[PDB]
């Protein structure tokens, strides 16, 4: 099955970009990276930049999960980001986000040797 730090590499990286291009990047990005297949996923953020500056949060500031666990790790910097959620229109198969473009800090879990991402907690 997929591995916890490859389905983070999916939902949430997008290196290849700098920012959302338009109001369409969420759809588009949301659709090809299968996030809409079986169900809408309510909200989801890219985080555009190279994998290893996002791998590196996971040596970066410690703070608690929204659940409580305690390998969350905060960004020292900002990242771009692009945070996408559901729209009022939006219904399955034909999924519909907005796409928000922010400079944010970064919060995810990590697990594994290597000690990588494996969620993505929060935009702060």
């Amino acid at each position: 099955k997929e591995t916890a730090a490859a389905k983070f590499e999916r939902q949430h990286m997008d290196s290849s970009t700098s920012a959302a291009s338009s109001s369409n990047y969420c759809n588009q990005m949301m659709k090809s990276r299968n996030l809409t297949k079986d169900r809408c996923k309510p909200v989801n953020t890219f985080v555009h930049e190279s994998l290893a500056d996002v791998q590196a949060v996971c040596s970066q500031k410690n703070v608690a999960c929204k659940n409580g666990q305690t390998n969350c790790y905060q960004s020292y910097s900002t990242m771009s980001i692009t945070d996408c959620r559901e729209t009022g229109s939006s219904k399955y198969p034909n999924c519909a986000y907005k796409t928000t473009q922010a400079n944010k800090h970064i919060i995810v879990a990590c697990e594994g040797n290597p000690y990588v991402p494996v969620h993505f907690d929060a935009s702060v």
